[PDB]
DNA sequence: CCCGAAGTCCG
DNA sequence: CGGACTTTCGGG
């Protein structure tokens, strides 16, 4: 069976607009587990835009096959594509899509993606469903996988004073004595978020629970100003 | 335009 | 460790 007709259009564009000058920085940058085309935010957003409005929007009974298709792909920039054409698709997505939304945040894995699945598509999901959290997050934390393990942490990255905090700080508890840098960095950031909308618990947690050295300072990189520095 | 959010380099 | 800096991206 032939690639879709959106996909072999997009590949095709694409390749056609490659820079391997650009490529090779762009591979370095993570840490070479990717091949590049060498196209930058910008100018892939408008080649996206450019087919789009040539052969139109797929018809979303083939939304899934199309992100599949582009993920499978080997350079980044298709993933990339992908995940702004899932964006195209968020009216559709719901909570029977957790399970795909899993099986990218394992496949290709790497901060870039993977941050851009969960805080938006999953956040937005458990927001709705928060019955559904404790379907899948104790599995996520213990599991192997780091990726899985940092989707735990910062599927409620932007829920602000929707926050579950006695989750949160559970989670936390589960992972903070990992010695993966992308686990210690997500506990920071996931803390230095919140404190944003609820220092005074941030706080409080960071000074009294354990916490890898790299997370609590990014967990307090602003608020330490609030409350200061002891001698 | 601005600010806030991995990587290298070096002490 | 972790500060000083890098370029890119999201969002305002
Ligand atoms: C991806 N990226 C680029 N530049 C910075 N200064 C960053 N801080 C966090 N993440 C960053």
């Amino acid at each position: 069976v032939p690639m879709h007709p959106f996909v072999k259009a997009l590949q095709e564009h694409f390749t056609a607009h490659q820079n391997p000058e650009k490529a090779e920085p762009m591979a370095r940058y993570m840490k070479n587990h990717f091949l590049f085309l060498g196209i930058q935010t910008p100018e892939r957003r408008q080649l996206l835009k450019d087919i789009i409005q040539i052969h139109t929007l797929p018809d979303q009974k083939d939304f899934q096959i199309i992100i599949r298709e582009l993920w499978d792909l080997p350079e980044r920039e298709f993933q990339a594509a992908a995940l702004d054409i899932m964006q195209k698709y968020k009216k559709h997505i719901n909570e029977t899509h957790i399970p795909f939304l899993e099986e990218l945040i394992v496949t290709k894995s790497w901060w870039d993606s993977v941050d851009s699945i969960v805080p938006t598509f999953l956040g937005d999901i458990f927001l709705k469903h928060p019955e559904l959290i404790s379907a899948y997050i104790p599995k996520w934390i213990a599991s192997d996988n780091i990726w899985l393990q940092r989707a735990a942490i910062l599927f409620q990255l932007k829920y602000k004073q929707k926050m579950d905090e006695e989750l949160l700080f559970w989670i936390i508890g589960q992972l903070h004595s990992s010695k993966e840098f992308f686990i210690q960095k997500a506990i920071g950031w996931v803390l230095r978020e919140y404190a944003k909308t609820n220092p005074d618990v941030v706080w409080e947690y960071v000074q009294n629970n354990e916490l890898a050295p790299l997370s609590k300072r990014e967990a307090i990189k602003h608020i330490k100003q609030n409350y200061g520095i002891n001698n």
